[PDB]
């Protein structure tokens, strides 16, 4: 990644064993579970494009989801293309070109172009950019993975409420990819005896109150 | 976090595998015990909005508490905008804007404009306030799962008195979510011979004195 | 904790999850058992009152204990105060400010007052001073807990004479909470075997002697 | 490996524990699957052609495999002599002399020699350029033990279509080493039912797509 | 313990959780067998005397060996007294007082004056007296819990040579503390078939062709 | 060890827990399995005489081994001091004495004029002189408990040729401890089937093309 030193400049340091490990593992327990994004996210503070292709290449197994992520990747990389086209022709001496997709994605460009734009002044943030992208394509991942539609969460005979909170709105975080955008659908799919409860709470109760009332 | 260099100043700092997976773990082990809290605060010391809600967002389960605090901050938010109202209209170049409610809780504010805010002079600190709306909601979250009212905390007849005192306690303070505010519920719910034992030992006895007494 | 930079200057970091993991452990494996003590002390090294409490709070179990442990807090505060009365009366603008008990304990002090207090010249060291109240009622909690009295560590009649002075002094340890003030009791103790090549010694034989002389 | 200090300067670091560990671990656990190589490519950011054997030299078994390295980092010395041969004669006093293949597999010269080499200016880079010549090497293992065609791939009568895409392109990427260039022949190769819904999708279909309609 | 900044000054830093923890399972998994004596060393690198005692007051178990510990320090203090006593009387303001057996040993001397000591110029370097005290300390324990004389190592009639070898000379190093000063030992303890061909050898045979010959 | 400030000096550094406790375990793991070396090695980076002895001492089995391991280094030390004899007499105040066999294996030299020497003006390299002795002794007991012959290594009628191939470079990896001098050989070892194959191959076959043959 870049960070700061004492200087105190932004300089490359390499990605670090304990981060490695933490993201491998991670995929390892969680698959695609939405908290893995957030996860990726925060293990890829300051990254290269570089570093990203290194996290993403140390997913051993999902290997469709992964071709799925490189279809997104591409996608944003045209994109970018098309808004942003680069003048062809040799480049001045000793300057700095300018990044099309593919270099964002770090399949055509080097390791010190990549630092060369994010620390430029002003910068090219090619790791945010190129992380964007990658997100992008893991929420899809998420959202397809989701085994259930939160029309088919409702709450058992004989079900703690609670229980049944948990599971409505952790299916509404995956089918969602943890992006926001409830209230009467919860009601609607509740036990008769909880729902019975609730209806006679009124409009505009909090979860709270409604957990409450059920407990 | 935000922490100091050696020039020496306040600089932004990528948040470490080691503080993210001591959370994930935390919240797997121990769900909202109330030790829950002072470990989530210690994690984040420093933290930026940014970096709050990346912690929240690890935990996967628990998805009826994560609402109920999605709804404790959104009050915590829509309050701050009723006491510092931000002044519409463009603002002036170059220069800090308000932080409203949504940025502190940083959904809409960016990483940079967090560090401006936390790093000015004087600092307008917006991870400490987020940080105090979290703990409020997650004190009422330790305080929902609370299984047990003190009523029901009474010596067993062959429970030892250290034992009857540490359940007595623990459900105190999550009842209370390690919030202070006694004694003569705990000689009241004592069993009959360490009822007798202890109501001769007279008002003013330390805890200490009464498991002496009782042991 | 506070610790020197390389200005050098004294300045505040956040506590660890290294830190705070080891003391969460500490106190899971090993209770009240006496050297749980010295491992506080050492975990807590440059150690604020707001760190202080954090470790204390991480404590899941054992809340017998932690009531007599805040029992004991309060009553060193209150003697604090008897010897250290506080002006009343605004103070002056800017200035640094007397602590009172509960400063020290930090229940009435931010950690920007603590922190000020440690590094003033001449500093008043509220960490230490707070650390020396937790060890006090900590050494109260190992001696209550301590299961056996001296007097009942005697020597089987199969039990290899090492075995019997292990538990001899670690039983002595508790009694005393790793506070020193013993030759003569262990002799009385032993068996009808070795009590004989013991007195046989004479008196001043050392420890070492008298486990060769029994082995 | 080399990194920069606060002069700020590139020297010489040892090899940590830490990434020595890592490296023995992802091949006991992983073998030569193909995103062992990413793994070993970013353990070794910073690597000097010493480092780069010692990493080499910590695998226990695999000997089979080690010497077809080995056989593969002569061949790409041999070209390196060819293309840059060195002269011959004494060298210099004080000066940097070149470095051969075998200098640059680290079997030639000193640590000493390579550290002045990656450092100078203009840099020779013996340290990226001898693990290119690995990875290179590395390719050819991880395509001889991949075990299957994938041609042999194809989708079960039960198989869900996702499993089939996972073992499909997990099998590309070792195959051809996760080296890129597939549509076509994974259609061919689904069951009956899943290729039915596919030849009606149309060609240009994305992965998305396929999933989706198969799901 | 000390150690030098990048002033670069000495000073004194917090021991820390892993330093902690390597000792107490050392201990835990070792007990007093003699290859724990320069994991102590090691670990204890440039320790204050208080470091020092919080190290070995982390023992759990093993007190008979602590208090035998204690008598071995407390007779090199009081050697230590013997040959350089201290000056009575009230001290010069702001000097250095000179350290006692009980200030080495840190029994009547603070933190702060041990660091003096050990920063000073000249330095007294009391955390390495001390240690060199323990160490002394250790090693008569070592030899206490050795449970075998060399005299009882014996080759089996089926033992293999390099079994016995090992044994013997792991019995040599407890017996010895890990102090050097056995050919002749070795071979006569030897069994028969093997005694035969060793004799042969003549004197002066290595171990390295001792052990050839009886592979 | 030794390493670099940001003076950027030579200054002497603490041994790590880290450190310490990988060569223990890969001690405990592997014994004296070839790849043990280089990580001796690697672990040894910038080591002191006295690190290395540490490092040596922290093996609590494998006795034997260790005593051959003295025998090697005293042989070693006898040389160096035929080589480089020290002159007798009183040396002169302030300055650097020329150092003997046993002060670089750290048997009659401190650790300060370990340091003087190590980083000295030129500098006599005393802890990479003595690691080359160490390795020395460790390549003998590699050697000596390697448990088969090359000549032994024959592959199974039904022994894959991969799995024959490991077995044969494993050993002789470990009956020339790791050092370069086979072919023929391999070929000839191989079983009836596959040694037809290879025999049609030719001569001067890659092992790539032998083991792509006999898959
Ligand atoms: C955890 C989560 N569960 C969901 C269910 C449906 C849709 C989205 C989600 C999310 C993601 C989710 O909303 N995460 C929160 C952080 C958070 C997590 C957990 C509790 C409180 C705050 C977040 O990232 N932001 C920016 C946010 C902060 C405060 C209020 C609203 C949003
Ligand atoms: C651990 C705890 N148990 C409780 C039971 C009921 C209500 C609250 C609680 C708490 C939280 C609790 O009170 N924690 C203590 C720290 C502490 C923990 C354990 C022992 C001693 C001191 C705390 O945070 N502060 C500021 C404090 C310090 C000294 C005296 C009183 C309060
Ligand atoms: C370990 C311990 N066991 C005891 C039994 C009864 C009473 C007290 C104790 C203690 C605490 C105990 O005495 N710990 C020792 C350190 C120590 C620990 C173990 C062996 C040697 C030295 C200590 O803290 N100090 C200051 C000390 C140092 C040297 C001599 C005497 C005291
Ligand atoms: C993971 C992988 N699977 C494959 C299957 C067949 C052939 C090659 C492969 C690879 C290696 C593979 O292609 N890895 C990707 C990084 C990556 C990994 C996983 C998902 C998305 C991006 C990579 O290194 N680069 C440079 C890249 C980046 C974006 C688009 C295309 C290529
Ligand atoms: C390991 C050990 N085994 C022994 C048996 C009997 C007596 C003493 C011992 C020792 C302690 C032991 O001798 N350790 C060695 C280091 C060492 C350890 C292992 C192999 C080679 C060198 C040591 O500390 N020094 C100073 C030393 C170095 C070279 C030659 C002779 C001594
Ligand atoms: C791993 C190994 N197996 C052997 C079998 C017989 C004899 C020696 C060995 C060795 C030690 C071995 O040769 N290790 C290699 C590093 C290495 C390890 C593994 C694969 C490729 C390169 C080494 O140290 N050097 C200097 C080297 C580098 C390139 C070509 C030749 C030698």
């Amino acid at each position: 990644p870049i960070v700061q030193n004492l200087q105190g400049q932004m300089v490359h340091q390499c990605i670090s064993p304990r981060t490695l490990n933490a993201w491998v593992k991670v995929v390892e327990e969680k698959a695609f579970s939405p908290e893995v994004i957030p996860m990726f996210s925060a293990l890829s503070c300051g990254a290269t494009p570089q570093d990203l292709n290194t996290m993403l290449n140390t997913v051993g197994g999902h290997q469709a989801a992964m071709q799925m992520l490189k279809e997104t990747i591409n996608e944003e990389a045209a994109e970018w293309d098309r808004l942003h086209p680069v003048h062809a022709g040799p480049i001045a001496p000793g300057q700095m070109r300018e990044p099309r997709g593919s270099d964002i994605a770090g399949t055509t460009s080097t390791l010190q172009e990549q630092i060369g734009w994010m620390t430029h002044n002003p910068p090219i943030p090619v790791g945010e950019i190129y992380k964007r992208w990658i997100i992008l394509g893991l929420n899809k991942i998420v959202r397809m993975y989701s085994p259930t539609s939160i029309l088919d969460i409702r709450q058992g005979p004989k079900e703690p409420f609670r229980d049944y909170v948990d599971r409505f709105y952790k299916t509404l975080r995956a089918e969602q990819a943890s992006q926001e955008v409830t209230e009467t659908l919860l009601v609607q799919n509740a036990n008769p005896d909880c729902k019975t409860i609730l209806k006679a709470l009124g409009p505009g109760a909090t979860l709270e109150e409604m957990m409450t009332a059920c407990q």
